[PDB]
């Protein structure tokens, strides 16, 4: 498969997931039926979103991994997917929630060849291939702010920080993209309990990297060895190359 | 002028401000249009919403107050107005920004008789009058959460906290409405460097109270004496009756 292929497939998933969730009234969304591993009842929203995406994924030569369904199938192409990042927002009419799709030629992030994040509330489409990172088809770049007094997304501020603004919108996939288009100057998920799962990170990280951002673990390590497995976990430090080392000295 | 009149005028203003902003590509929204008085440069998106809101409002017998224009007019009915709360989001296409209006029979918040907050991004309509609080024509009420492990909006997290989630969306008028309809369990602005202005707090406070919430300054003092035209920056603790006292004790 090529990017060209992943982009077609991803737009078809977006299209269906929107269809499925949208129809679903608020009280629909907020009901539970399932069994999240780490601790959660599969709401109505997540299963209806998962159902749309998988049936479209099951028809290609890929291996699909999600929090819910976990792992199964077979394909030389791996896809770390979250049918609905921001379920809390979706069940309350807060317009920040997305489907995230990252395609890889191996089981590691290092060989990902396509990233896709679609805001299922507004229709904003983010993606990236070897040819650039895009928002609604327009190419995008990260900002180039070099001082700590910047616009940050941070999970979770623990003490006083030097930032000009701090935001927390509840959909890391989408927020990684807010970073990628330069809307915010950095993205941080520095929580000690490391709760960020590879599904919500992969595409956002891939798209941010294509946009020019430097995206590492807390330690500054490279996310390449991060795996498309059920128990992978991530802390993330993300900014342009000038600001990134300053952030590491700050949270040091 | 009564609550029926206030509802009619607010609806007229929100229609024109949405149309004016909706037709503005982000590139134009984010432009500077020269510095204001007690503030920074003005963004093009602020002046366009401000021109549209004032051209309707100033035709009424009121004293209008806005951050950007100060006190205008001499009616005995005061209106606290933000034509665009959440300009940062609006200029980056983040769908959380609104027009906010609080009508009072004096310049003090305690004489408020109408509050209105319209999300210019989503067309959601929040309002409150003597009959209660509404979202898109349907009565709302705050949640009955009583534990500290709750869903909180908070400016800004500064230590370890016991909450289930912390969020920061960048439009307090809207965020107070997210609290008003039970989407979040509390709204906290505890910043020692106070920034929240009466133009962005007043309507959301009026609506949240009509929905059954308790809303005060950090020490538990009433906000009824805050004035639209003799302004103080605020800190706020807002929650239902059971949860509020616990939050007061916590944030110490």
């Amino acid at each position: 498969m090529d990017e060209r292929d992943a982009l077609r497939i991803s737009r078809e998933i977006a299209g269906e997931v929107r269809k499925a969730i949208a129809s679903m009234p608020l009280r629909e969304r907020v009901k539970d039926v399932g069994m999240g591993k780490d601790g959660t009842p599969t709401k109505a929203a997540d299963r209806v979103a998962e159902d749309a995406a998988l049936e479209i994924l099951r028809k290609e030569r890929v291996t699909v991994v999600t929090e819910e369904s976990g792992v199964l199938g077979e394909g030389d192409v791996f896809v770390a997917l979250d049918p609905l990042d921001g379920t809390f927002n979706a069940t309350r009419g807060i317009p920040v929630y997305s489907v995230s799709l990252c395609f890889s030629y191996s089981d590691k992030l290092k060989d990902a060849f396509f990233g896709y994040v679609y805001n299922l509330a507004t229709g904003d489409e983010y993606y990236a291939d070897s040819s650039g990172a895009y928002r609604n088809g327009e190419r995008i770049e990260v900002s180039d702010a070099e001082e700590l007094y910047c616009n940050a997304i941070i999970y979770y501020p623990d003490r006083k920080f030097p930032f000009k603004r701090m935001r927390i919108f509840g959909s890391a996939a989408t927020e990684l993209c807010f970073f990628a288009d330069g809307s915010f100057d950095c993205f941080l998920d520095i929580r000690p309990g490391k709760m960020l799962r590879i599904y919500d990170a992969a595409a956002g990280v891939f798209i941010a990297e294509k946009a020019g951002g430097k995206v590492t673990e807390l330690d500054g390590e490279s996310l390449g060895n991060k795996k498309f497995d059920m128990q992978e976990r991530l802390n993330i430090v993300a900014a342009n190359e000038k600001l990134h080392p300053k952030l590491l000295e700050l949270i040091k």
